[PDB]
């Protein structure tokens, strides 16, 4: 039950699981919820609440499903807001994303703090300091901003940036397309496909 249960994937990789996969979590009001690990990657205890490999799942989703989570464990998947904020509340939490190109190429970036407000602040991204990796500092400009989706616009553009592009973030201007984006479907042989920060993304996150 909730009071012997794990909190989280850093609790269970010191009760001794070592691989990936899904397991079941306690949130803080004890609501149990099933959740991916990364029990490998820099040194494991990573709850994954993104990702994203192939196009199968369409991202262009609204307010509602943006906040329940939608997807699959099979596949890709979006862990929904309610749930990112839960995981964030207490303490602190690094956040740690994971990237790979169309020829096998990983690459990463990793932030010091990474925490996402309540549903009344719009699930407000409070973000750290860039802690380095290989794919950039992408995450730079949004800090502080509400989340945004197609039927609710919260950035400071003049735009509908989930519009846009066509997807849901933590839009400021909207200069460019993010992880949530449009995952494109084009001849094998070219450049139009994946997504922008190509291939496979995916979010993490992991008690500081
Ligand atoms: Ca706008």
């Amino acid at each position: 039950s909730c009071a012997t249960g794990p909190r989280n994937c850093k609790d269970l990789l010191d009760r001794g699981y070592f691989l990936s996969g899904w397991h079941t979590i306690y949130l803080p009001d004890c609501r149990p919820l099933t959740v991916l690990c990364d029990m490998d990657t820099d040194g494991g205890g990573w709850t994954v609440f993104q990702r994203r490999m192939d196009g199968s799942v369409d991202f262009y989703r609204d307010w509602a499903a943006y906040k329940q989570g939608f997807g699959s464990q099979l596949g890709e998947f979006w862990l929904g807001n309610d749930n990112i904020h839960a995981l964030t509340a207490q303490g602190s939490s690094e956040l740690r994303t994971d990237l790979v190109d169309f020829e096998g190429n990983h690459q990463f970036a990793k932030y010091k703090s990474f925490k996402v407000a309540d549903e009344a602040e719009k699930y407000k991204l409070v973000l750290g300091a860039f802690v380095g990796g290989s794919a950039g500092n992408s995450l730079t400009g949004h800090n502080n901003n509400f989340f945004s989706t197609k039927d609710q616009d919260n950035d400071v553009s003049s735009s509908n940036c989930a519009e846009k592009f066509q997807g849901a973030w933590w839009y400021a201007d909207c200069h460019a397309s993010n992880l949530n984006g449009l995952y494109l479907m084009g001849p094998h042989e070219s450049y139009a496909n994946g997504i922008n920060w190509y291939k496979v993304s995916e979010m993490k996150v992991r008690p500081a």
